[PDB]
């Protein structure tokens, strides 16, 4: 379990009574009891309240809050408050403030924006975390540490620049090695001294947020910034554990957030927690893919849903209300994919600055006779009833899909071959296909152990890191199947091209040679024409975005282009390789083709759907011992019917036995317990 | 009259002989005479010409201009020249230059951009104003002072930041009060010293022009900037009044310009003057609303049209020629809404820099045989003919619609609930409905006395200021009808939410409780469904943008939503309150629904249309003594006919007597004199 | 010839073996012989490799490259390496870095971005040029000097600012003359000292690229910046010519690149060279016009095609592969319009940074068995077989269209009359009309000798320079036809309006007076209605963007507007003037009208198509001695057939005799040699 002393799916969220008074806190306790709320995330943004100058610390108000919540038997997710530095500190110690992408020195404002290489910031953040741990070391209600808050953003100040050079010295050892990695002979970029090197932003190598002259520099700086933030986190963590070695430590991540390499972060965290905030056009399968990734970060370990709105958001263009049931629906979607907590931002609405129109359990009227409140209490009852049932359950997926931040950085920094190529979109195209068929799958790192899987899919694996090619070769020869695509195997860890023919280190296992690649204008398409019927693939489908023009060397050709100067050349190939097979997909296909391909690939490895269901009804499974929990989630706004199978099983949410034809209400959820 | 010694609608405008020579001035005099031009606004932009260093003043060139115009008996609107500082001053005294929203120190260039807290600017602008007044104190031709020119724009420099803290001291008195007002417990923003507070711009709290982390700070900064600029105007005003206490002082405003609180500015001005420059998609009823607002800034006092182009604009994307008659049409529209002058920018085209392709009465050919000159001359004759007939005439509207700058600021900084909410558009939707039925209306401040009205409409009255609620409870209690909408009564003067349930202080009088609001995606609607036929309202209408979910408490329900999860809940309510009635409109309805709603509200109070006319034929009324003047303006490109009523009346522009059916030419104007 | 010792069309391009090693060079040499490559442009971006500090120069690596190429008898276009300064130089001498348009001091990065008024840059660029020239002065393989690389971009630094003041001193002599030229009495802009004048960028007079308060200042600053960069070129040129007085010097221009007055630049270069890079929506007639302009820069002298991709680009949004045959097609199109070289960027793909996905002859596989390579080898063989046949051949067009950078700057800076006015587009509309009918034309300076022409077309000649009016009066009177358009003859060289009536200095020769101009909203149109049938002009055509409202004075009206308030007024006039005729075109016509007008005008002067061909089949002629070479180029994806004429002639590319009907393959090229 996340914490043995708290044996259920935690229910609660961010709580900020220091924005109120003791009277309202009494109302909070009353209503939290009605809602089934038993965890509070406190002290996230009270650094200034605590520390008014470099020498004074007042924890008396916090003692009160903690003592009051303990009376109620509410557990504490205790934050270190380092998510936003005080105004006095920004004023006296400007080294704490970031210089931005546009080259500008910031003044005090906002949050999440301390320079991670700031001596002042590091000094005081470490001391604050240490004092909190020391003061509350012996307290029984603290069940989790919450370090800072949503780390992110880049800094380009002088301190980061001098520290970038050190990081470079440690990484490459010499200027010969550095100049080679960065290919500095290009555009007379030869460096003869480390101080000649600068941070890449609007002043130097970059423009428009994602464009650069020097991908090598831009890539490394992102590694460097991610590492620097990670060091701040590690620093607070170590200091916490000095005083409370037995209390878990987390920080709250942002899913597919692009700026941080979360695979590297998660190795440093006792458990992953994250903040799920969907856009109004975010596909339900996308947020599934994100919970999945969060699971994946520690190779299947259940994570905390640290934040989600219980109602409306504030920062979307059009902050629509969450329709009845949806709050519940989306909470159980998180649990289905590995969450062992569902926690909100936030418990009581602020009054406030920019978050006053962000949803909360208790809102502006200040009472419980509210739709949003009702729905929350309802979820709270259920979660109380589930108890420890699902806790620690894991995915036993036989299909994996690979994602990587460094690959993503190189791709997004690349120029070009096409701005229409979006890495996360292509990755999602494959995951979605799996999602619609209810094929249980894991999002994994390129580094993951491949032996649990029968199918490993790696969309646009543009960057191939040391050991990767050999791991997939070994995995395929042993009998696995590997899928990859156009613009894969192009470069190494430094974004230098692997010479001698794409896909380079994967050339042999894919059994094809990609000669050149064609980028299509928006709205232009080519067609995938099957050689002959093959499983659920028949006739023609369309494809777009990019078209690799390849040569089958060892692989069998299964489909070929139907149009353009490369008509009649392969677009889908299969290479037998030891006991396994590899498929190369040379274009970006429509959903029907991927539906077919995925079905074929799973059938070939004997992997079956969890269940067959109508479109919109998602199924995912977690397993505990030899017990299987099928989450069936109806995203449709109408009652729905599906075949739930004949075996004996019960819906954990209703207690009722289920067998055969079953219906599931609109926006409904069932948790099928079975062997 | 604006000035007794000048007893007609003033005609002329901005005039810049100092760009030319004496020879061209003789032609100028000749042509002004042809066009019936009798007023010139001079010396707007010659500070550097007057003052070449900190010690030298040359007024002789200005003496000759004033003397030459005097011989012609042309009246002088004399500007102070402070609307653009001299280059030598920017170079020697950089404190005069602004720091922009991006945090950059500006260099010399442009205009209207002096730092309002510059000691140098204030010093010299005050001396200049004083020297001018003292020099021309005994001149008979000067009928108006034109202070500076179009004050506007924000400054984020060091001096403003320091003055901002002082303004905060004067306003809140203590850090305790400021900390509460700004809700600084959020994001650890507690200030322990005033010096820790900074200007909110791209370096601190804000981004992309209208977004902010802390709207309380951003709201206050805009107040402070508006006051700061206002002080500069008051400074010059007082200096002018020392020497010429009997010459009126104005400064030229920009209508619905968002950055300045003109209601507060207007108290300090002897007469409002404004510059009307419509966009190519500006609806004619909007510019009517703008003129209307200009009249309302001083509670109905007539104003000056200080600027409008006689022909093309220069800064619109597409500067279309003003079709024949349109110039006249639009000048009379201004008069129709309270303009007692009609003035142009400018009398002769510059040659020039950025305004060489802005229209003028005298243009690049340098003669009067021009489409634009002929149209200016025609109007000139009519204004001579009208004499004092219309001067001082007032609006006697019984319908008022409220608009407020602080409300606006708070709304446009808010996040969100929807970027599709535009404060001014919502206001205009109500105005347009009255405009279309020729219901004589007043644009009014939230502070205006309500006693003279029967219908008060306050769209999106998000911010509710001290004394407002009482003021309106009393207006409804004693028989008035008050109309407000979704997202009203949410916050107070500091943008802090008023707790306990929307619409807060308006809850009592509105007799409803708004539980939650729903932002619709663009192109989505809900529907307004009437319980039963009510007056002009019948069946279903569409509504969109935002849908408020409300509970009738004291109010009764006249219509309910026709779709979505809040289908069948109130969207329109009527509350009997004392002798009067308040209507709550929970969404943003289409033009048809508002037409119905307006008619019913007017009928209910006994207010009738001025006149019934075809679409695009505008009718507005100004009353003088007991005499009524009906301005009738045909925006249509073809002849239109209407029934003018049976009472014996003459068109002042023709002398003809009108009764019953009457035709108006394309772009035509009539002014009907009636008792 | 470009260089007499190398008597064929040069084949090769940018070559960068310093990114590689001696061994890969051996492979370069083998493949270059296969491809028929005989010229390499070396040393473009190796400043830092040559010069590690302010005192050290290493040329040995370059010696090695030059020696190896000589063995293979490959000729050298030697660059000076000044296109990108070293990182140590940026670090130690920051005066080398630019200040950008937003006012920021840049840091080391990118290229083409040395401050042209940098003492350090000039000191070291000169020395480097000189050392290169002195070292290789006696070398037999050097056939061209390639100064720097793609000069461009503006600097707003302190040094440029102080030198701008000096350049103004030299140009105007007195503040009196400067204030007048800039019309500084506008907006109190009077300068009393040169140091009060600052550069026009985001901090002062300008915003968002092309908007400005003071076009005079903005216009001169671009002249100054163009001159500054030109001085850097001249400085290197002069140093090179000190040591090798008889080796040609060039620098690679960028065609219709807006920031530099290439007509001024070309007088300083021995031969023009340029870099042809189309957008995916660049019309084939546009790239033709660009080549044509490059020819026009030195009045018909053949130029060097210095760069073009042999395959894909890297900086286009969607970098599509060049379809089979297209590389060759576009290469011959360059030759048709005056290229006496065809060279690529680049010979071997970089590996790399931002250019690794830019095409090359030798690509990432590293061998010649590639579609792209085969196509390059094929072209190279053709070029070896052509020999010196076509060298020095020139255009004998009788139609010219004028283009001007200062005119372009003034039009792009103007506000407004319309942002839908795009000068280069209007220019292309005329050129395209000619290109579609295969009318041989020259793009020319406004300063070119008009004697050689029968039709001269000057679309939007908004700025009219000293001597221009007189030169075209003489041209028309002696028998030429002259065409200009709406919005011409408006200003002088200082962007000051020529008073008295548009089109000012052109008013006499055009025989019309343009009273006013009307900007149309996008999508809006008028119609051109012919008075009677006139040659290929019949009935009614559509027109848009701007409609000039004019009066015929001496000219007769061939066509009038068919709509709006100026319906019935002239839109197309003809003025008989001496033995010639001038046509005024008062609006922007559709392509049908322009087809008709062009045919009419050519017929009127005895000029006929080179050949009638189906659409997309382009024809251009170069003449050498008594022999005419007709380039026929089939832009269509399909075979095409046309009448090649009766005269006895052969295709240079096939050796075959062509007479009467001939068919051209898709993407095909024929070069007909005739009398
Ligand atoms: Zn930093
Ligand atoms: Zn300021
Ligand atoms: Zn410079």
């Amino acid at each position: 379990m996340i914490n043995e002393k708290f044996p259920k799916i935690w229910y609660g969220g961010d709580y900020n009574p220091e924005q109120w008074d003791k009277a309202t806190m009494e109302e909070d306790m009353r209503m939290f009891n009605l809602a089934g709320i038993d965890v509070a995330t406190v002290n996230v943004f009270s650094w200034a309240k605590i520390q008014r100058d470099e020498v004074s610390y007042d924890f008396t108000w916090l003692d009160d809050i903690i003592e009051r919540l303990t009376k109620e038997n509410i557990y504490l997710c205790l934050a270190t408050s380092t998510g936003a530095h005080p105004a006095w500190m920004a004023k006296k110690y400007p080294d704490v403030l970031r210089v931005d992408y546009e080259g500008r020195k910031r003044k005090f404002g906002g949050r999440h924006n301390s320079c991670p290489n700031s001596p002042t910031y590091r000094k005081y953040a470490k001391i604050l975390a240490g004092k909190l741990a020391e003061r509350y070391k012996d307290h029984p209600q603290i069940v989790m540490w919450h370090v800072s808050n949503e780390y992110g953003g880049y800094c380009y100040c002088d301190n980061c620049e001098k520290q970038f050079r050190v990081w470079l010295k440690e990484r490459y050892g010499t200027l010969e090695a550095l100049n080679k990695a960065w290919n500095t002979s290009f555009w007379s970029h030869t460096f003869y001294d480390w101080d000649e090197i600068v941070a890449p932003n609007a002043l130097s190598e970059e423009w428009s947020g994602n464009r650069t002259n020097f991908q090598g520099i831009s890539l490394d700086y992102r590694r460097f910034q991610s590492d620097s933030l990670l060091e701040c986190f590690k620093m607070e963590r170590d200091e916490l554990k000095r005083w409370t070695p037995d209390i878990p430590v987390t920080t709250n991540l942002m899913g597919f957030y692009p700026e941080l390499d979360y695979f590297k972060w998660a190795k440093e965290m006792d458990v992953v927690s994250w903040d799920n905030y969907p856009s109004m056009d975010t596909p339900f399968s996308f947020t599934a893919m994100a919970h999945n990734l969060m699971r994946g970060l520690k190779s299947g370990q259940p994570f905390m849903l640290m934040e989600q709105t219980p109602g409306v958001q504030n920062w979307q263009p059009y902050n629509s209300a969450k329709r009845p049931g949806v709050m519940r629906l989306w909470s159980y979607q998180a649990v289905a994919h590995g969450a062992d907590t569902v926690m909100f931002f936030q418990l009581r609405r602020s009054v406030g600055a920019c978050e006053k129109y962000h949803g909360a359990v208790i809102e502006h009227v200040g009472h419980e006779h509210t739709r949003v409140f009702r729905e929350c209490a309802e979820l709270g009852k259920e979660l109380q009833q589930l108890g420890d049932t699902i806790l620690d359950a894991r995915s036993e997926a036989k299909v994996a899909v690979m994602y990587d931040w460094e690959n993503r950085w190189a791709l997004e920094l690349s120029s070009g071959p096409s701005i229409a190529l979006n890495y996360v979109n292509e990755v999602h195209k494959y995951y979605d296909a799996l999602y619609k068929q209810n094929i249980q799958t894991d999002m994994i790192s390129v580094e993951e152990d491949l032996s649990k899987y029968k199918v490993v899919i790696a969309p646009v694996m543009y960057m191939v890191k040391p050991g990767f090619a050999e791991r997939v070769e070994r995995f395929v020869a042993q009998g696995g199947t590997f899928v990859t695509t156009f613009f894969s195997g192009i470069v190494n860890e430094n974004d230098l091209v692997t010479l001698g023919g794409y896909p380079g280190e994967l050339r042999n296992v894919m059994g094809i040679w990609a000669e050149e690649i064609d980028a299509l204008l928006p709205g232009h398409q080519n067609e995938i024409v099957l050689r002959q019927d093959w499983g659920g693939l028949r006739g023609s489908y369309s494809c777009g975005i990019l078209c690799d023009v390849i040569h089958a060397e060892t692989a069998e050709v299964l489909a070929e282009y139907g149009a353009d100067y490369y008509k009649g050349t392969p677009v889908l190939t299969r290479n037998k390789f030891g006991n396994g097979q590899s498929y190369y997909v040379a274009s970006s296909p429509d959903a029907d083709f991927l539906q077919g391909l995925i079905a074929n690939l799973c059938e070939e490895q004997g992997v079956k759907p969890l269940l067959n269901t109508p479109d919109g009804v998602e199924v995912a499974e977690r397993v505990k011992n030899g017990t299987s929990y099928l989450f069936v989630m109806n995203h449709n706004a109408e009652e729905m019917t599906f075949d739930a199978g004949a075996s004996r099983q019960r819906d954990l949410l209703t207690g009722k036995t289920i067998s055969g034809q079953a219906t599931i209400p609109a926006r409904g959820v069932m948790i099928l317990e079975r062997a």
